[PDB]
This record gives structure tokens, C-alpha cells and sequence, in this order.
């Protein structure tokens, strides 16, 4: 388990182990482009660090789903050095292959409004566990992407 990253002593023994879990990397997701091959989404992240010190580096591992299939996924080590036991804004590129939206917006855009779920694994390099991975989710229903005969 990630909470037992190396058996060291120093300060610990039965005191301390790792961080809680309700610590974030979510806040907003802005869908945009596609061209004709791949739709793009700019994800505004808000990473909440559970330790009173600006951490150095993190991992945003995102698995997005729309209808109930997927939207896209990926893992990126990003310098999530930040405030201190608080929430910091972070950024994700733009990833949703047109083929996927093609399926979901096909069916639910057959209606019009679809949901979008983020499954984001939060790996953050911390002083407590040295690094820890806890996942979290952010679903949001909004009008489907810009279209005409794309879906």
C-alpha cells in the first residue's frame, strides 16, 4: 500500500502514516476543439495539499468518461508545488479523442445534454508519505461540444 512507502524510523513508529484523502485536483473542465480527429478539453485543476508546506511535484492521472463509456485518459507528472494545506490551481492539456465523443454524443447527444466524469488519481510528492495516490471524481452535465454534423 502506498501509505507504507519505505519502512523508516526518524519520527514515526506508530505515529503518522500518510495523508487523508479529501484533497483535490479538480474544479473545472472546459471542452473545446476537435478539428476532425480529436476533441480537446482544457481541465482546470485545483490541487488541495493536506500538508502545511508547498509540495514539489505531483501526478495528475485523469480518466474522463462522458455518457458512461469514456472520454479519454492519461498520466502526467506535473510540478504541483503549492500553497500549504490548501488549494492551488493547476492545468491539464486537452484530451478527448473524437471517436469517443462520437459514441456518447451520438447516443446522449441524440438527446443533447451529456455528463462528463473525471476519474483523477492524485499522486503528490509529500513530506509525509514521500508520495501518495488517492483518486477522486468530478462529473458535470453540460451542452455537447460545438457541432453541426459532428456530435
Amino acid at each position: 500500500m502506498a501509505s507504507l512507502l519505505d519502512k523508516a524510523k526518524d519520527f514515526v513508529a506508530d505515529k503518522l502514516t500518510a495523508i487523508p484523502k479529501p484533497e483535490g485536483s479538480v474544479t473545472d473542465v472546459d471542452l473545446k476543439d476537435v478539428n476532425r480527429d480529436s476533441v480537446e478539453y482544457l481541465a482546470k485543476v485545483s490541487v488541495t495539499n493536506p500538508y502545511s508546506h508547498s509540495i514539489p511535484i505531483c501526478e495528475i492521472s485523469f480518466t474522463f468518461h462522458s455518457a458512461g463509456r469514456e472520454i479519454g485518459k492519461g498520466k502526467i507528472p506535473d510540478p504541483g508545488s503549492l500553497k500549504a494545506k490548501d488549494m492551488t490551481a493547476l492545468d491539464i492539456p486537452v484530451v478527448v479523442p473524437y471517436s469517443i465523443l462520437f459514441n456518447l454524443a451520438r447516443d446522449v447527444g441524440v438527446d443533447w445534454d451529456i455528463d462528463y466524469e473525471l476519474q483523477i488519481g492524485l499522486t503528490i510528492d509529500l513530506p509525509v508519505v514521500g508520495e501518495f495516490t488517492i483518486p477522486i471524481s468530478s462529473k458535470g452535465e453540460i451542452k455537447l461540444p460545438t457541432f453541426k454534423d459532428f456530435f
